[PDB]
């Protein structure tokens, strides 16, 4: 695992500073923060609001987001940056304490591409609860990228990336800081996540890995958006941000608590917009950037996908 000092950053402060918002509060001085990554073609609002940033509240914390332009879809290592500097000024602001990262989608593998190669922000993480991640990317966008409608962050989370191989190459596939994952084999955006075994997407080794059937048995059906809002996954995300351990614990929840639909304590309109996240997240994606190419990896990261192909070319160290 990389180790010493933090690659520098492409983009300029002022810049990552504009796409890191709390609820309520300035990141500068902010009360028990949780900072939320969004999922791919979303901002932090059309991802969390009508779930994790109103439920947090609930929790006793303080909701605090990035939103990477535009609408996640660009090069997953920009997005990263907004998500290092947002830890950075959190920590500091919350009177150096240690905060709890939620991840949703594509979120989660941002957060492991960070405290990979962001070696700074490894202390500063005090847990990581992501929901559906996808840190080995996904076999779906294959047929995506080859018509040239993919957006670069699409490039880089379909399986066999330069970004995927990079991370594994690099250890990235083993939890950093306390990580649970929680995941569905009926994830219609993601695949591999079917054996409940390290061949799934969403896992990782050493890490608190629920596979929502594991638990609640194969007639259980939750897709990519319902594992993030559901009533089972509230349960599971309570239990991990909760846990003396940072990871969810097994005795925190049970058959019970599979219910598919979403989280009890939403209001019944927070539930409706619940229901239909994956919309504007779709309608991004259909009218986001598009390429021919995977984005070319930073100098930082090169090392570890020697061989691989992006837009320039070959990838050599
Ligand atoms: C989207 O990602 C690209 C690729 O990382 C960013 O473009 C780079 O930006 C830095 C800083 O401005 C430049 O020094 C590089 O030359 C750019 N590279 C390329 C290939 O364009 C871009 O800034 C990001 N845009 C947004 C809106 O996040």
């Amino acid at each position: 695992l990389p180790s010493g000092s933090d690659p520098a950053f492409s983009q300029p402060k002022s810049v990552l500073d504009a796409g890191l918002t709390c609820q309520g509060a300035s990141p500068s001085s902010v009360s028990k923060p949780i900072l939320l990554v969004p999922g791919t073609g979303t901002t932090g609002p059309q991802s969390f609001d009508s779930n994790w940033i109103p439920l947090s509240t609930q929790l006793g914390y303080t909701p605090c987001w990035i939103s990477p332009p535009p609408f996640m879809l660009n090069d997953t290592q920009v997005n990263t940056e907004y998500m290092v500097n947002a830890i950075t000024a959190l920590y500091a602001g919350s009177g150096n304490n240690k905060l709890p990262v939620l991840t949703w989608s594509q979120g989660g593998l941002v957060a492991q591409w960070g405290l990979t190669f962001f070696p700074s922000i490894r202390s500063k993480v005090d847990r990581l609860m992501a929901f559906a991640p996808d840190y080995k990317g996904t076999v779906l966008a294959g047929p995506l990228d080859a018509l040239a409608v993919s957006a670069p962050s699409v490039w880089q989370q379909t399986t066999g990336s330069a970004l995927t191989t990079a991370l594994r190459n690099a250890g990235g596939l083993t939890q950093i800081v306390p990580t649970t994952n929680l995941y569905s084999a009926t994830d219609e955006i993601v695949q591999p996540q079917v054996s409940n075994s390290p061949l799934d997407s969403s896992y990782l080794f050493n890490g608190k890995n629920v596979q929502a059937q594991a638990v609640c048995g194969p007639l259980f059906v939750i897709d990519h958006a319902g594992s993030l809002t559901s009533q089972f996954s509230y349960v599971v995300g309570r239990s991990a941000l909760r846990s003396t351990t940072g990871q969810a614990r097994s005795a925190d929840y049970g058959i019970t608590d599979c219910n598919p639909l979403p989280a009890n304590d939403l209001t019944p309109e927070q539930k409706v917009a619940a229901a239909a996240l994956l919309a504007p997240a779709a309608a991004a994606i259909v009218a986001g950037p598009k390429q021919n190419c995977e984005p070319d990896l930073m100098p930082y990261a090169r090392p570890f996908a020697v061989g691989k192909r992006t837009c320039s070319g070959i990838v050599t160290p």
